[PDB]
């Protein structure tokens, strides 16, 4: 079937010229709303959530992991390093790297998380350990954002990412302390106000992680605490045919508004 919500998402997509993927989980009833829910999309920096969560999982058996000093070197800097470049020739802890990756979208910080996990495949391995058979991380920053149509590398589906984000932030994929830390980090994101949150009533609280890449790829994944409702998890992924396409955070906001209006 095609629901009213799905037809409105399709109309948004058609007007936009790109390809839109949406997955909602409403935790008040566990119901799902999907649009291209089983199609693959480039994750871009939304993958930083899985990397940070994988490090949080490692920290469950190492109380000091998040506090040990990690050296930052000049050659570590990549293409977007607002936090890490201030610590070149110094150190950052894995907590600081997690916070920088999640809240500032720092790509050098993400590479340190990936390295702690043994490379991109260590991030994939954690996904599999928490029941996500779909996620794959294949490259480091910045090349994981090439976002080439048809390329499976560094992709997931909306359905899989919503399920995983629910398990990480609201469920029991992480220990209690670690889940709370992840939620605190997401709620303190600096980059999200133009994306999913722009489509929702202002009174609802959002924690989210954005991403963007080539092909005008524009993404957001969010855990939402609505006014007067159980929490929601929402994934909105968007990608365009032209490599040089401009980002379209407004499309994500529009998708979120349709979802909210459909509840
Ligand atoms: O920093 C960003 N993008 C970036 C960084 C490094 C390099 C390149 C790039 N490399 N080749 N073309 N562009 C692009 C960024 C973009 C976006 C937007 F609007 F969605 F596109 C939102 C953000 N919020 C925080 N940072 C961002
Ligand atoms: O790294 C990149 N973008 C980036 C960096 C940091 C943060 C964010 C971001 N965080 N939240 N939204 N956007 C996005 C990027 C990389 C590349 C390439 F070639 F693969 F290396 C091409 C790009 N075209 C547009 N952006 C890119």
């Amino acid at each position: 079937q095609t629901s009213a919500v799905q037809q409105k998402l399709a109309a948004l997509e058609k007007s936009s010229g790109g390809r839109l993927g949406v997955a909602l989980i409403d935790t008040a009833d566990n119901t799902q709303v999907l649009y291209r829910g089983d199609e693959r999309f480039p994750m871009c920096s939304t993958s930083k959530v899985m990397a940070a969560a994988a490090v949080l999982k490692q920290s469950e058996t190492q109380k000091q992991l998040l506090n040990q000093p990690v050296e930052i070197k000049p050659a570590d800097l990549v293409n977007y390093n607002p936090i890490a470049e201030k610590h070149v020739n110094g150190t950052m802890t894995l907590a600081e790297l997690s916070a920088a990756a999640l809240q500032y979208s720092d790509n050098t910080a993400m590479n340190k998380l990936i390295a702690q996990l043994g490379g991109p495949g260590g991030v994939t391995a954690f996904a599999r350990a928490i029941g996500d058979e779909t996620f794959r991380l294949d490259r480091t920053e910045p090349t994981l954002n090439t976002a080439i149509p048809g390329d499976p590398r560094d992709t997931t589906t909306p359905r899989a990412m919503a399920q995983t984000l629910r398990q990480l932030t609201l469920g029991h994929a992480l220990g209690e302390t670690q889940r709370a830390q992840l939620v605190t980090w997401l709620k303190g994101n600096t980059t999200g106000a133009a994306s999913i949150r722009a489509g929702l009533p202002t009174s609802w609280t959002v924690g989210d992680k954005t991403g963007s890449g080539d092909y005008g790829t524009t993404n957001d994944i969010a855990v939402i605490w609505p006014q007067g409702r159980a929490p929601l998890v929402l994934v909105t992924y968007f990608t365009q045919p032209q490599q040089n396409a401009e980002s379209r955070r407004d499309v994500l906001a529009s998708a979120a508004r349709i979802i909210a209006e459909g509840l």
